[PDB]
Formats: structure tokens, sequence, C-alpha cells
């Protein structure tokens, strides 16, 4: 974190469908 536009295994929600 901070999340939002990350890079690893998961995405911030999904990339807009959650936060984004």
């Amino acid at each position: 974190c901070x999340f939002x536009l990350p890079g690893g295994g998961g995405v911030c929600x999904l990339x807009s469908e959650c936060i984004x």
C-alpha cells in the first residue's frame, strides 16, 4: 500500500470496479 495502481499479485479491487 497505498493500493490503487499496484503491481504484483492482486489489483486495487480490479482496477476501477473497486476503488480505481
